[PDB]
């Protein structure tokens, strides 16, 4: 077994930028509703996920969610993991950000306990997400390839 490490706050895994190979790989470009890309995005509805469109995701990032799911309640009984943000149709985010696209979302756990955010950020890599930013006290910043 192995020690399970919080990230530090600004810390993220892999240690590399989001876009590169090596993590959540490069920019596609915004998807609207009209997009043909747009029907790569499925609606997660899973039971055990508090959803503060924030549905709205990929194939990968819904298997990489739905498995943290699992782990955060088992991190923390009777917590559950929680989505504030998913897919953007609005530009909230940076030029590129991969939020524009369903392959991004920013979580915390549903009691608000900002204190638990980052050991939240070390599931959600050991979970599988592709990149994982402990980007701000107020939610963790996960992501995907496609
Ligand atoms: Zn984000």
């Amino acid at each position: 077994p192995r020690k399970l490490v919080p990230l530090a706050y600004k810390q993220f895994s892999p240690n590399v930028p989001e876009k590169t190979l090596g993590a959540s790989g490069r920019y596609e470009g915004k998807i609207a509703r009209s997009s043909e890309r747009f029907k790569e995005l499925t609606p997660n509805y899973n039971p055990d996920i508090i959803f503060k469109a924030e549905r709205l995701m990929t194939q990968r990032c819904k298997d990489r969610l739905n498995s943290l799911a699992i782990s955060v309640m088992n991190q923390w009984p009777g917590v559950k993991l929680r989505v504030t943000e998913g897919w953007d149709e609005d530009g909230h985010h940076s030029e590129e950000s991969l939020h524009y696209e369903g392959r991004a979302v920013d979580i915390t756990t549903s009691d608000r306990d900002r204190n638990k955010y980052g050991l939240l950020a070390r599931l959600a890599v050991e979970a599988g997400f592709d990149w994982v930013y402990y980007e701000s006290k107020a939610h963790v910043h996960c992501s995907v390839k496609s």
